[PDB]
């Protein structure tokens, strides 16, 4: 029987792949905390000391990323991040290619471990020729237990997908891969085949990456046991489905036309596959991203924009102070519609952000309306997580990234007496607020039967008039749960209508005031009329009235 | 808001429903275990005396059939069955009409109550006119914890099919309930006004019933929440497809077919329903059962067809001793091949049952062989349940019930060294066993190569032959769970092989000396070299050697 | 490293142990469900074919009770009794020597398995001398996982006190193991050799013995861990105070005193040990039993003297129709008062179960009022487990065996509409009932302030009148659980009081009518008034009313 003593010898042995770019591996992590420690410490380990370590946890229930924080913390080459919602190992994949500055990309998995010496020779044998746009090596399964081999298809090591390295424009001329649960890495690799050609991949034949072998993981379903050393790999009937179905669309669909068919972020199945199959959001109804912008963030807003323009079908831009449309909106055509109100007095600013949403009040379009600020940066799975978290609380109710605590007995809206749950702070546990702030509110168009905009009669208090519209419907305001700087807010030492509402808040205490009552009163009607609400019931509501 | 006070109010002021046949009251359980107990109090506070109560365990997790056969025990009311597979209520439901002895039939979940005048004003509403051939009374949904009425469609209570009691002859017309997880009631329910007639239906508009609004039950599916008190019940797109089915199936099928249809037990579905729909075994390969049966336990042989005659593709019977060819076997037609041999010295006995074994090594057809003997009273999901276990052990060993444990260093077959798990007696888990006993062995035909029965040296030693032959192939027999008096063996003082060969043992004492090692030394490692046996390895087998 | 394999060669080697009275074998199983299938599989091995395997479970809350039952039911040489309470292993041990029928008693654990020539070589060393009184061998320590020998003191195997096997006799005359939670073997050894001496007892310096060393048992206070295969055992300081203790007191008191000091049952300790080290329910306020009896069944009351002589501080037996008093009663002396009223029409029956109890509120004596019937067998263990309970329920309520629920709208006591909980049957969980039976009532003499016995107006129903005066006092009655056939009925043929009010019960049922609410009515207002209820609390009371 061989073993992984074996494999190292054998690695050992063979003098294959003996400047030095920037190398950033990618590593996705899902409930793997027993195993991805060992995982970086082994990727900290290679040889190949010019490397960078891009870790994105698939929402993890478990403390996975806890320890991958606490590495990043500890040395300089580790960068974690985390999606607030599962959307399976691809989209992480995509996600950190994002993030990623290197050159060169590969990829290993949390719950696997690899040698020593595999990037360095990968990225050997990829610079030897110039015409090489990729290469991978063969992989192994490993039983935690034994640490022995498991054979799979009667063979010690075969070539693998995961293990596969490209270049750093490979993704940004053939897209990225396909947003799917399983099976993704054979079509991207069939895709780059299709594009450059078989002569441009490199194959090496050396048990470089060691996928731990753990029951009830993604690929069980092609798993057929014979005994404690021998599997049989055969594709499963979605999974010969999905192959037929891109192999086909391969010939159909032109080279070029790649890169308009699987850009990255999406929030809709570039491939007909089943629910089973996909663990993107798939909404049913258009989707229309809504935001403000002033001339001074205007860089900002093309970040926004390079986040943005295809996780939506429709936008709704508003060029507050503008002078002339920025190249990048009026490039997307008829998907954005700008309004461009030059004269600050007649302006709205925020308020403009609820403009379209009166229009489908008009239209009864059902969608799921999204509202943002042009001084935070969104991640990629920003609207999905969205999407999600509305289908979860069944669309019942309007969720958040900021949210704003206060008892009904404060006289000052921005004295001390409130809790602020900022956007680029953690939150462990999904919280029903009072006050959700505009810029990352997210909410389905059907819970809103008639609204105007004339309703809002003072601008830079979106937050405060879009709570009083929640409330009148009895619709509740959710903060849901986040890890650490989600949303890194990018100031970028520009004026904000905080700093100059702090002082002069006459306006949002009147209606606050006004407009009662507040806090938990005004949460736990809401929260006790709603099984989906349970988790959301406050734990001693009798001070916080 | 209407309380269950109301509802019991509103019944006892309506006088609607004011000989004795038997009534037969059929409860499915399933993890019900906290409502079980309850819904028996409340089926024995009826004021209908002459009442049976049948209650099917559909393989329930926890206590809930040790609370059943405690309550079975109380009182002589209520006989328990379980199910040693879970099949869905419905054919729990089947298996209850065919333990039941009443002439009138109703229903009653296990986690749901009904008021203690539900039967009486039921059985004489459906007796009132003569052509009157079901009742149904309306049920409603109640929140345990408040006990408040959770309305369904704007209404307080509705007309179910839970609730709906028919004759004993029913069943007998027009087949049982389709095999289904769920949507079978409606379907039975229209069925019945296909074949007899709208106006042979009653509708009771009293709360008689009151089903327990519990999350993660069968027709959550279905439910859309509003508050507290008010859900909406619309069809899945399952569903609704299921509803398209079976109504088109009522137009293009004559009347008189449906019992020619919908025969219990089965093993196979009456209808294309998806996989998520049915909880029935499915098998994809042809069933063949093997009986051998002598003439003095002829009627025991009657009503083991009459419990297995659809729950196969094909039978081998073997008379032995014989003198002309039962009306029931030959009714069969060519579903059934009889060996006849006339001659006890040319006889097998039960070797008979591998013939048709001999045959398929032949021919290569695969399939599920089952080994029955006339002697035991079989289930109405014996084949479903083995089926499902040999998926569950991927069909990589042979499962069996009567199993028998022995050392290697037993002097003697018959003697006190040896553990015997009767067939007739429970098992708590699963356990691997040297011998099993051929009148319960299930196995698939692909797991044998060549066979000859030419091998079988002697007669009446089939479950030692058996065995070595499974050992010299090395594969694993497994002697299933199974609940307290599965399968109760009838000997109606009949001759059995055991009393023969108990004290003249010498040719089995022989075999089992020269064909060793035994015990967990011929376990152990068949046992540690598969991850799906993993839950039977031996705890201390150091001296089970 | 030595292995077990070493230690069977050992032994095999060996010919040391080389008419066949009956031996019984003691087992106490306590959540050893793992490990007490193979426990009983080891000593049903044993060439000693003439034994009884007694298994005595104290209180297991895992299937273990399910498994030892299945064995006893498989096998005729199996018995299994199961201890309602918690009260350790050697009062387990004492309940089985009580319950066992052989002349020579061997022990052995449920967690541990035995070599299969272990019984027969210690009962050859036994009965080789006559004047032998008891035989022990060596035992050792196992890993369950590696199966290697975990030496303790540097030595493989060292002799040990579990495996001590004596004659039936021995028991009788230096009374039975100290009922406390461990360290009571040594204790009983050292008496053993205090009494007979120690040229009476053999040694056998065989591993026939495997204690399984598993963590968090009773003796891991002793083990000092140094490798995976070595470990120093060295005595406790509560362990030490118990063995100083005891060796003074052997010294101290005369040989012949032994069987007037550790008299089994016991609910009081023989020893003055902290209650850590004792499981015994040892209360704090005199014991008293009450019973009444009839002539008819005098021989099964003096069984019941058997059991409950030694359970109390004083006894109050009432003879109806006794023509002279009984000689085992008279026995007694001061410790039990007897009401001898000759008349029967002056007879109260059993309400002379309470006439102590109107003295006693005539003194304000606190106690434990047990109330007993002459026709019912009570175990061991009963008393400690009343008193158990009572404590669990802080005294707040009474408990009892035999329960009654019956709704308030019952038109006849002893009809269908009333649901039975047999003292001889099962109950998996407690359940809070209207009427407990009086043979089986055990109270707090506290929780009554004023009663008198003039107030039983009728005799023969000491039920109904004693649970309307649980119902004025706002007193709870739980039907506490108990395992099936824990209090075995012994009628014997006799005339019960049962068959002459099942068709004459005018009086109960004016009663039960005349002195309303009943059901759940009666029992959800106090069930849902105290904390310690809370498990008590009906599932779905609105049609138990
Ligand atoms: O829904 C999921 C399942 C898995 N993974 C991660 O994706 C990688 C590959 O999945 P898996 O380990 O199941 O792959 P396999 O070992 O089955 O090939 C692992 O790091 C998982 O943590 C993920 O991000 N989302
Ligand atoms: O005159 C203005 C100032 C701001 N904004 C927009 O209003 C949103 C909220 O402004 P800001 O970030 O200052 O709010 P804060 O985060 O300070 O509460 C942003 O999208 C700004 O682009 C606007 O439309 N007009
Ligand atoms: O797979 C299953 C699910 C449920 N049941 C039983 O069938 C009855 C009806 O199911 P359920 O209570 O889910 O029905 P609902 O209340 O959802 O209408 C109950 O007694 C369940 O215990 C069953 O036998 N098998
Ligand atoms: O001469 C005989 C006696 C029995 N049998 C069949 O062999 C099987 C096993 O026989 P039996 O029930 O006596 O076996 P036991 O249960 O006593 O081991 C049954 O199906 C019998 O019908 C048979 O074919 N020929
Ligand atoms: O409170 C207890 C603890 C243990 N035991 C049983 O008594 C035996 C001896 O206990 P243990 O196995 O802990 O002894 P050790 O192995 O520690 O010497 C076992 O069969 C336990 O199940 C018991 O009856 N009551
Ligand atoms: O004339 C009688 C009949 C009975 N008993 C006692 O009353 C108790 C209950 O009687 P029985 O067992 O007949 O009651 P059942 O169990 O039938 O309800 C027993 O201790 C009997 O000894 C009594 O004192 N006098
Ligand atoms: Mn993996
Ligand atoms: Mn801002
Ligand atoms: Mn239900
Ligand atoms: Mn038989
Ligand atoms: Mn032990
Ligand atoms: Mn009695």
């Amino acid at each position: 029987t061989t073993s992984i003593t074996d494999l190292y010898n054998e690695v050992a042995k063979s003098d294959l792949g003996l400047a030095n770019p920037l190398v950033s591996i990618i590593m996705t992590s899902h409930n793997t905390a027993q195993f991805i420690e060992a995982s970086i410490n082994s990727l900290l380990l290679q040889t190949y000391k010019n490397i960078e370590i891009i870790i994105v946890d698939d929402d993890s229930s478990d403390n996975t990323f806890e320890i991958a924080s606490r590495i990043a913390n500890t040395t300089s080459k580790v960068r974690v991040f985390r999606l607030n919602s599962n959307l399976g190992t691809y989209f992480a994949k995509n996600t950190g290619i994002l993030k990623s500055k290197g050159d060169i990309i590969f990829f290993q998995d949390s719950d696997d471990v690899c040698h020593h010496e595999r990037i360095e020779r990968c990225v050997n044998i990829l610079l030897a020729n110039k015409e090489t746009i990729a290469v991978r090596c063969a992989y192994s399964r490993l039983a935690p237990e034994t640490q022995h081999i498991i054979k799979v298809n009667n063979m010690d090591y075969r070539l693998g997908f995961i293990t596969l390295g490209m270049h750093r424009k490979v993704f940004q001329e053939i897209g990225f891969f396909n947003c799917t649960t399983k099976g993704s890495d054979d079509e991207f690799f069939h895709r780059i085949a299709k594009y450059y050609g078989k002569e441009k991949i490199k194959n090496l034949l050396l048990p470089l990456y060691y996928n731990t072998m753990r029951e009830n993981s993604l690929f069980t379903d092609m798993v057929e046991w014979i005994d404690n050393h021998n599997i049989i790999q055969k594709m499963s009937d979605t999974r010969q489905h999905y192959a037929t179905l891109f192999q086909a669309m391969h010939n159909e669909t032109a080279s070029h036309d790649f890169k308009n068919l699987f850009q990255f972020p999406r929030i809709y199945d570039a491939l007909p596959v089943p629910q089973e199959m996909s663990k993107l959001s798939n909404p049913k109804i258009p989707v229309y991203i809504n935001i403000c912008s002033i001339p001074s963030r205007i860089a900002q807003l093309r970040r926004i924009i390079g986040i943005l323009k295809n996780q939506c079908d429709h936008f709704h831009i508003y060029l507050d102070g503008y002078v002339e449309i920025p190249d990048f909106i009026k490039n997307l055509g008829n998907k954005a519609t700008v309004v461009h109100c030059k004269d600050k007095d007649n302006s709205i600013r925020d308020n403009g952000k609820f403009i379209l949403l009166e229009e489908l009040i008009e239209k009864n379009q059902d969608g799921y309306y999204i509202t943002c600020d042009d001084d935070i940066i969104y991640p990629s799975d920003y609207i999905n997580t969205m999407i999600k978290k509305l289908n979860e609380y069944d669309d019942k109710a309007v969720i958040g990234l900021h949210g704003i605590l206060f008892p009904s007995r404060m006289t000052k809206y921005f004295s001390a007496d409130r809790l602020v749950y900022s956007f680029y702070k953690p939150l462990e546990k999904d919280k029903a607020v009072n006050v959700l702030g505009t810029g990352t509110v997210s909410f389905r168009v059907s819970l809103f039967n008639q609204f105007s905009l004339s309703d809002f009669t003072h601008s830079g208090m979106a937050d405060i008039y879009f709570s009083l519209l929640c409330k009148k419907n009895n619709i509740l305001q959710i903060c849901i749960s986040r890890p650490a700087n989600w949303l890194t807010e990018d100031n970028r030492d520009s004026e904000t209508l905080y700093h100059q509402y702090r002082d002069n808040d006459e306006q949002q205490t009147q209606l606050i005031m006004e407009n009662g009552p507040w806090g938990y009163s005004s949460i736990y009607p809401l929260v006790k009329n709603h099984p989906k609400f349970t988790d959301l019931i406050p734990c001693l509501p009798f001070y916080f009235l």
